[PDB]
């Protein structure tokens, strides 16, 4: 009954990996709390069980499908289904542990990964950080049968864990982010695969910190300022919310929204 994201990276353009991603975010935020103009992700504190995730159904050119898990309070990719097997990344807590017990429910092979799913851990697994992860459709396509043949030896786990970096950055840092979908766009228009460079990577390990920083802001005005990263690794300094209107899409919940003080 959790709502279902189809994609596939066979024939992929622009249009359908744009279709994608708006319609993942839609099914993330639900139009309830928005600031400055930036969606901000449903709370975690009294969200019902059966509005805590939305399924992402990956599909390929070899013909494999694997269903990615996503937590709508973060857009975090929680674990995943391949055929009769679904595997799960290690709980943060208690509560999320037993939240994971409502997805794919008949499956007849659960795994619980003993270890969690952040990009940290998966690097060291992987044996490669994001910045040498080349990311594009050809990545995605081959992620997706990676994650489809884990169950049955034919995956290392080192790829597993390369796979879901690429799937992490091309689903949900792409819906938090316009920015980065706009640079997973650039990819498929010319079908040419590369790693994130510094602007990518600077906004993927800045989302909660931005997201602080905008919703704790006084008029958009931060109180300290957030350094980020351009293109050739150069710093750009953020002082508001402003400059971030086109560049993140969605807000991790962080604080309640003040009285709107009017004049
Ligand atoms: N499986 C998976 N799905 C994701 O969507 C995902 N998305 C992000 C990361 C990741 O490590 N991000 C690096 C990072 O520095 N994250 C920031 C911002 C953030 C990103 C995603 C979600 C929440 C916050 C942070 O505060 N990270 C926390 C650690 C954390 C907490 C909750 C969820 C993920 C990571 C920290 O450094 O203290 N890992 C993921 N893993």
């Amino acid at each position: 009954q959790y709502p279902i994201i189809n994609f596939t990276t066979a024939g992929a353009t622009v249009q359908s990996y744009t279709n994608f991603i708006r319609a993942v975010r839609g099914r993330l935020t639900t139009g309830a709390d928005v600031r400055h103009e930036i969606p901000v992700l449903p709370n975690r504190v009294g969200l019902p069980i059966n509005q805590r995730f939305i399924l992402v159904e990956l599909s390929n050119h070899a013909e494999l499908s694997v269903t990615l898990a996503l937590d709508v309070t973060n857009a975090y990719v929680v674990g995943y289904r391949a055929g009769n097997s679904a595997y799960f990344f290690h709980p943060d807590n208690q509560e999320d542990a037993e939240a994971i017990t409502h997805l794919f429910t008949d499956v007849q092979n659960r795994y619980t990964f003993a270890f969690g799913g952040n990009y940290d851990r998966l690097e060291q697994l992987a044996g490669n950080l994001r910045e040498n992860i080349e990311l594009g459709n050809g990545p995605l396509e081959e992620a997706i049968s990676a994650l489809y043949y884990y169950s049955t030896g034919g995956t290392q786990l080192p790829t597993l864990a390369r796979s879901f970096i690429i799937c992490i950055q091309m689903i949900s840092e792409a819906a938090r982010f316009q920015y980065i979908e706009g640079e997973m766009r650039t990819r498929i228009r010319y079908n040419r695969r590369s790693a994130p460079d510094p602007s990518v990577i600077t906004l993927e390990n800045s989302w909660g910190r931005l997201s602080t920083a905008i919703q704790e802001s006084n008029q958009g005005a931060f109180a300290s300022p957030i350094q980020l990263q351009r293109r050739n690794g150069s710093k750009f300094s953020v002082y508001d919310v402003s400059i971030l209107i086109p560049i993140i899409a969605l807000m991790v919940y962080r604080c309640a929204p003040p009285p709107s003080s009017q004049f």
